[PDB]
């Protein structure tokens, strides 16, 4: 039953040397995996040619929209993908966190992309930055989508999360993606791949995969693909002087194996409640799918007092849990993926006992057994800063290292030692303790989690990565970062400055900037519904002079009393000289000369944005409005009930009669449609 | 006369095999350059052990003011510079365009710097992200500096520029920096870095200067250093695959040799004022420092018929371009710097010529002459689509290679030929035509100027890199990426996410965050001085009741009368169905109840940043405030006349009687301090 | 009309009060000084106001 790939379009396979997917719990081979003689130059020909100016014709919003129907339909099917994380050597609860945070994963980027990109297929990332004295020369960054192919080469760990959270980032940025799953895991990942193919949801060309070898693909990539890798260093690091890949300046994302911390801050004496929720999370984090994720513990840092009672305490939670086949009632955890890992770990256990480390509790697995279980295993350092091997080598499995510090600040230097890290814990109460630590070792560690007794009520975890905060490290743990919210949206996308005059930058941004010609109607911009209002259309409002008499009213009504606006004599002593007019009366009296009293398009308004006072203005000065439109999202109906709405942000510049800015601002309004896309 | 290293802080020099430095005009070999056997693993260790953490020690507004006072110091010293430049074959106003252009970063990154950085160590660099329901467990991104050293191994073009383009976000990042110039022009680097280090302004070891050869300095590199590359592209790619450089993922930028292109628009006839701004720009783009910047154009493209108008035109203006001694009374365009440079150039312009390159002007020069002059030389190009050669050849001087399009999209395909570029320019008047090229060829290109006429008026040029805008571009260009404002700095530090309780990360961030543990005093806020203050101090405000005559009279004094606030029958029918309280009524009855009415050390209000309007207000609600200090920034006195002051930024909360949210927001305010620093 | 006006409030006189019960809340009665100031310091308005003030502790 070998395993096929899905690349030009077609489910087809390869023919000469294969590899085997064995079953983690019983041993039998169920599947067999080989790409070889397929097309890989054709694979790529066909997404860049098909599948990237059909997602790059998509505006963000439904690129977006598209992320969430693909996670509806993936979730709808999700017993099939636990059928087979069953055959991997996963109990419930880690096929859990794999499958469903892979589809939270496209839950999360669906709403962000929604939430915050622009209703275009450019985007335009800063505000407008004045270049010259006139106003005739300005800039601002633009993002455009890459027109190459994604490749993501994943690991074996999560080969659904692993996935996902490469995928969705790479389709909202605008971009094919050929994915090249880990062979020992493959057939869990073709399977969502299949899925997403026969949703009919996303174009053509949009999704490839590549079971088993990746071919000479990296030889055929050129400047405008990019490529992504999770696994060994030894692999990662041979990929990134791939010739090609060096030779056209192809960006280049590397995830390798890090030596994750969890330290125990000096505060905390064993009668704490930290002490206990420490304990917990170092177990839960040695022994969720046997200790084979990227962000697993692997080395434990106490204080030297406390070394006894915390090993004493971690061998006896960690001896009540059972290893064997998650079928059975009563299994905690369960196997490796498959012997070859079993004798790895096993030959990295064996490194580590061969430096300097003593059993604390079950060092040596079956290593002739069918199913690939590996006992839960915590290992001892009596000398750590002088036992360089302790913070190098990680076995990939249900092991980890426990290790004493001293004066607070030996942990931190033995924290920092690990060489780069992904994620790293630390057990305190202290606010104070917490910034040290921070100060001193977030330049190794990716991510960091203070775990107090508050947090621990809702945190997620030391080992799972949130998809809104990033994922990386530098140093050992490959250099890349992925995860950052829309920070991984802008890795398939090209940064431009783009120089000009307003107008230019207004027409080739598709939002009305400073300075750029504005379009007059004579028809009230706020009984216009969202079709018919373009970026530039602007109202010049009448005018009113300010008064004594408004001071004091405003003063009054608001009960803002502020001696720079009631008391003559601590005004003339001020930096204006006299006294002034309430910012915020500004504010309400230019709603008031630009707002539409009657019942209209517009629906709400919610929102101010940037509002900064330049001028004070006195009584006797006159006031007058500009209300230019300034950018459109349209809003996807979430239902057929809903009225259809967009939003509008309005840029406001409230000028004197010397035709002097005195503020400038931006407000956001809900705005109907005419015609609703259900 | 040997050129001196400054390392391990003193100036020495090497011994053995050495390069000239020749005089560009005479000929004369002015200086000898080499630095073997210096023991650059000293140097780095001096920088890191002394240099980065007297930088780390320093706020971000401290190093932004040291920045500004280095930019002074070097500003006031200028003459040197340029009696050095002189040196190097620049007229006058090239060695303006790089001594004043490297001084004018430094004064650009420094306000930068001291207008949006913390007044801290590590800088927060986005809002709080919530990560739980009770709001126990939340993260944000912190960036931290690197401990290790930048490298950054400069180009000859710009030797001022180059490098303090660079140094000022190094520095602002808190790392120590070591400088490698380009050989043929490293005698005006040592000056500048002789500058810089008898000021006596930066911390010792922040700067090194290794003239010559870097000898075995990237061997003893780690994961914590940076490094950077200006120059050829294949000495760039034998930096991308140094060996310790691929071990330990040290971040690697380079930028490499561009084909700058400049499209004339379709739009527009030789009658109008762009086509005579189009040679302009040209022409001075080709000749500006003998056409030896990295974004100098080399690819002209017009559309088939205005070919040989443009021909005409361009040798017109050109042929009027005098090339000689810089000092003689009459010269416009001075010299290569090398015979070296001299020789490469006129090769790559035989290699264009044997590739099918028409000779339009000049194209031989003096192989034998002493000065390293070179003539402005203009090719033709007959049939562009399919001579490979024209979008791969890059001769590095006053060389342009002319050459047609058709149908205003052949034109977008040969910009798009050249596989990556720094910097292009499109010449028209019609704002969909530049829509379109940006929409399409910015993907290949890291900067784009629009130029048309009244851009034209204040324009800083095609070829010169602003320190707001990033400097870059994929594929041929390098991959890389410069100057992006603070975009640039975050190159020098490293992003961690960090989890846990709202008052850990307050206690982290040095900023009060929503939900973290306040503070109460008895005594108001508004009354404390800037010392005084603390991130947390809050207060709880007294309550007012909204009722009818409060919507009436505030609609009546601002002029505010939309429905959903004076028209029952219509706010029946709205979403909340009944009338509810002006927003801008909730916020200025919310500054009514906390702003503080007497004399004291709050100075100015003049900004709210976040404004929205979570749920409405009615008649019948009460609402309170709680106003708590979130931010603090000390502004340095720039005289010792000005008193000192400095940034609070103030949380606000305004709650109904059933504590629910209805407003959240910041204001801005200046607060006078006690003790100003001159 | 551009006269400003300034006040200094001052506790004049305190009387307790014997509380009815051991129920009702321990007050006493406070006279305050008010003295109304222009802008040249001198008094345009002087009087006193009386006012019931909690007490911390009862005497039932």
């Amino acid at each position: 039953q070998q395993l096929a790939s899905f690349l030009s379009g077609t489910w087809q396979s390869g023919r000469g040397r294969s590899r085997l997917i064995h079953h983690a719990i019983s041993g039998e081979a169920l599947w067999e995996v080989t790409s070889e003689g397929l097309d890989m130059a054709a694979a790529r020909q066909f997404a860049i040619e098909k599948g990237a100016p059909a997602l790059r014709a998509m505006t963000f919003i439904e690129r977006a929209a598209m992320l969430k129907a693909v996670a509806k339909h993936l979730l709808s099917e999700k017993e099939r993908f636990y059928a087979l994380s069953a055959q991997t050597g996963a109990t419930r609860a880690d096929s859990w966190v794999d499958i469903e945070g892979g589809i939270g994963t496209l839950f999360t980027y669906a709403s962000l992309g929604s939430r915050e990109l622009p209703d275009d297929t450019l985007w335009p990332e800063d505000e407008l930055i004045p270049l010259s004295k006139e106003g005739g020369f300005a800039a601002r960054h633009l993002l455009t989508s890459k027109s190459g192919v994604a490749v993501h080469i994943n690991a074996f760990n999560f080969p659904c999360w692993g996935m996902l959270e490469k995928l969705a980032p790479t389709w909202l940025g605008g971009m094919p993606a050929i994915i090249k799953p880990a062979t020992a895991t493959a057939q869990l990942t073709q399977a969502m791949v299949k899925s997403i193919v026969d949703s009919g949801l996303v174009p053509e060309g949009a999704i490839s995969l590549i079971c088993g070898s990746a071919g000479d693909l990296l030889d055929h990539l050129d400047s405008q693909d990019v490529v992504t890798f999770t696994g060994s260093a030894a692999t990662g690091q041979m990929l990134r002087v791939q010739p090609n890949i060096v030779a056209k300046s192809i960006p280049f994302t590397m995830e390798a194996d890090s030596l994750n911390c969890c330290v125990l801050g000096e505060d905390v004496t064993p009668d704490q409640p930290e002490f206990a929720l420490f304990i917990r999370e170092v177990v839960r984090e040695m022994t969720t799918k046997a200790g084979q994720k990227c962000t697993a513990i692997r080395r434990i840092i106490v204080p030297q007092a406390l070394v006894n009672a915390v090993s004493d305490a971690l061998v006896a939670r960690l001896q009540k849990v059972v290893v064997g086949d998650p079928a059975q009632e009563g299994v905690k955890m369960g196997a490796l993926v498959n012997a070859e890992q079993r004798a790895d770990v096993q030959e990295k256990v064996n490194i580590l006992l061969a430096a300097g480390c003593e059993i604390r509790l079950g060092g040596q697995a079956d290593l002739s057994a069918a199913g690939a279980f590996f006992p839960p295993t915590l290992l001892y350092c009596p000398q750590p800063d002088e036992t360089p091997a302790v913070h190098a080598t990680e076995a990939f499995g249900p092991v980890a290292t426990l290790m004493p510090a001293q004066n607070q600040r030996h942990a931190l230097q033995l924290a920092c030692a690990g060489g780069g890290s992904l994620a790293g814990t630390l057990v305190t109460a202290d606010p104070q303790i917490a910034r040290q630590f921070i100060a001193d070792a977030a330049r190794t560690h990716g991510r960091i989690q203070i775990l107090n007794e508050e947090s621990a009520k809702e945190s997620t975890g030391h080992g799972s990565p949130l998809p809104q905060l990033v994922h990386g490290g530098p140093g050992r743990a490959g250099g890349g970062e992925e995860l950052g919210g829309l920070r991984a949206v802008k890795h398939y996308m090209q940064r431009t400055a783009v120089q000009g005059s307003p107008t230019m930058l207004a027409a080739i941004s598709k939002q009305w900037v400073r300075g750029a010609k504005v379009e007059e109607d004579r028809i009230h911009p706020f009984r216009k519904y969202f079709e018919e209002l373009q970026p530039g259309d602007s109202l010049l409002t009448p005018r009113r002079t300010m008064t004594e008499a408004d001071i004091v009213n405003f003063a009054c009504l608001s009960g803002d009393h502020f001696y720079a606006h009631m008391d003559k004599i601590a005004a003339a002593e001020s930096i204006f000289g006299e006294r002034v007019v309430h910012g915020y009366f500004v504010l309400s009296a230019a709603a008031g000369l630009f707002v539409d009293a009657g019942v209209g398009p517009v629906i709400a308004n919610y929102g101010l944005e940037s509002l900064r006072f330049i001028e004070p203005v006195k009584p006797g000065d006159t006031i007058q409005v500009r209300l230019t439109c300034k950018r459109k999202t349209l809003k996807k109906q979430r239902s057929a009930e809903e009225k259809p709405t967009g939003v509008v942000e309005w840029a406001v510049e409230v000028f004197n009669q010397h035709q002097t800015p005195v503020a400038l601002y931006s407000i956001l309004t809900l705005v109907a449609r005419q015609h609703g896309d259900f």
